[PDB]
């Protein structure tokens, strides 16, 4: 819906501590 | 001591990602 969004990655940041 | 606090749940999304 948003006009002009862009493709981009947003990195959780529990995962490192998740995998460890 | 909060007057007209109800009940209800909060929901925990740490939960459910470190479960799984």
């Amino acid at each position: 819906v948003v006009i002009g969004i862009v493709n981009n990655t947003v990195y959780d940041p529990l995962q490192p501590e998740l995998d460890s």
